[PDB]
């Protein structure tokens, strides 16, 4: 029956693990990748503080993912009891450039359905971790909460083989982490109320400084940069930002949708959005 | 640990009780009224299908309410086990005309904090029931779900003593249930991006047809009217509307905030909003 919580005593701080701050890791999943799963299992944030939430599309592809995901969860949750995740929720979804717009709008609904259903009165942090992020440091959560920001996006790169240099290498991958520019605002001012700007919209091109390219091999991993747009690859959100209402709009919101409109929404709710240009995590390879 | 739910198999229908559709009744509460509580207990929707959520402000007034509320919950949850509410969550809040704007914006955060924290992967319906609604029919939930609408506002009146006629009587109370008018849109088109229109804004006056006055003593209780703005007095929402993202904006949203901006948000998410002009429920008396 009865559950009592003072939300003002629920903190999100730099020292999340020591303070026993609960985190909810949310992953929309069209394809199950074992390395994503193994990378998750290698996170060293205490398991008793972690809840997991997944949402799969209602398609042949989603159902194959669901099967593999269910099997992986069964193995972990029936191993030693001290190492179980506190809770795991699996949901199936309720629901050019023009293709991208439609796809992003559909994703916005999936993310909301998952977020609303799973966030609770004890959650301090929500980590948005896409199912194709296959490599992070094992201290990902501690590393990111340390910054104590309302919203914090890691920079998403991708490994590949460099044919010229005959050696493994890395390249930028996620261009949804960006700062707004005057050029970006002007172009948006001139647009109709339901026109959406998404990545690859010709005239803005890369005129909104993309975080991916601020990666500095000579810099340090704690570097922070102010952002205006984020993706959902590996993006850490204080629970209070979502509880105040910031969500993933399926409709045009200042000409933005989904994860980018989310950032704009958190700013309207008086939160600041940041990114880590020199803290890289990795999206699955083209060759994988 | 493990919880599985297909959200597409989670229905909100006309025959909610028979279909065992779970409802979450959400009440922000600054003042505990025994008649509100007794009226809630007299609802005859099955208890095993009801979860309750409350959120109180962090003030002397809220803490007095909290004490009385806790006592009332203890009595009900430790009576016969067959009649317990499935779950009860109590939260304390994390956080002219100009006064109304500030008050409504603060309420929007409270409603979101409560909604996000308490809605779950099994919820079919969310009833927003203000803590000063002290009389409804005992079949309130069945009566309202019967309509099978995305959003449905009951018409909120208030009892008083008629001094002239020397007899109990009734008067309209909630003017946040309205239809938009051309005059309303024109006046809003001419306003700055962060100007808010709230009840009592001089120029719109009552030019947005108010549902309160469409009450027809000669009409029938099943009458439906299309709305554009709602309050949170006694307003029933299919869970999918919230899961898709519709929430209570604390920032100006098409010049609307809180419950009115919520309705506008659900419309942007392609939902239709309705009201019951001849289905009256009652806000506590001035004399009470
Ligand atoms: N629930 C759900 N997840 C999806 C869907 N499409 C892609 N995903 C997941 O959403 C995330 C982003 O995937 P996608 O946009 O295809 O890859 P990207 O373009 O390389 O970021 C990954 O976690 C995918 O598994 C969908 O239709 N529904
Ligand atoms: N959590 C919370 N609830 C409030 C606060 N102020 C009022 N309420 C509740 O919000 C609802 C609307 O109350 P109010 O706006 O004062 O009454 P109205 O103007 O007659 O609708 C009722 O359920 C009140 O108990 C607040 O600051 N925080
Ligand atoms: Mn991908
Ligand atoms: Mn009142």
């Amino acid at each position: 029956h009865i559950a009592h919580y003072d939300l003002n005593k629920l903190h999100s701080t730099s020292e999340a693990a020591v303070n026993k701050e609960h985190i909810l890791i949310l992953t929309p999943m069209q394809t199950f990748h074992q390395q994503y799963w193994d990378n998750l299992l290698q996170l060293n944030y205490p398991r008793e503080l972690i809840e997991l939430g997944f949402i799969t599309p209602r398609t042949a592809t989603g159902d194959l993912a669901l099967k593999k995901l269910e099997n992986a969860i069964k193995k972990v949750q029936t191993d030693k009891k001290t190492q179980r995740f506190s809770k795991i929720t699996i949901l199936r979804q309720n629901s050019a450039l023009d293709v991208q717009k439609e796809r992003r709008a559909a994703m916005a609904l999936a993310r909301n359905e998952l977020l609303f259903s799973t966030i609770g009165p004890h959650t301090s942090w929500v980590l948005w971790l896409n199912a194709d992020i296959i490599e992070t440091p094992p201290s990902l959560i501690q590393d990111m909460t340390k910054h104590n920001k309302a919203i914090l996006a890691a920079n998403i790169y991708q490994r590949f083989y460099d044919e010229e240099k005959k050696q493994p290498s890395i390249r930028p991958y996620d261009f949804n982490n960006w700062q707004e520019s005057d050029t970006g605002l002007e172009i948006a001012s001139q647009m109709g109320d339901d026109e959406i700007i998404v990545e690859g919209y010709a005239e803005i091109a890369t005129y909104r400084p993309l975080m991916a390219h601020f990666y500095d091999a000579n810099g340090v991993p704690g570097e922070e940069m102010a952002l205006d747009g984020v993706g959902g690859g590996c993006t850490l959100v204080k629970a209070e930002v979502h509880r105040d209402g910031a969500m993933f709009p399926n409709f045009p919101f200042y000409h933005l949708i989904e994860t980018e409109g989310f950032a704009k929404m958190a700013k309207r709710l008086n939160y600041d959005v940041f990114g880590l240009p020199n803290y890289l995590v990795y999206h699955i390879e083209e060759e994988n």
